[PDB]
């Protein structure tokens, strides 16, 4: 559930 | 370091 440093 | 299921 992330992209990279940006997370759910 | 990982987008999704893979990390690079």
């Amino acid at each position: 559930x992330c992209y990279x440093a940006v997370c759910t």
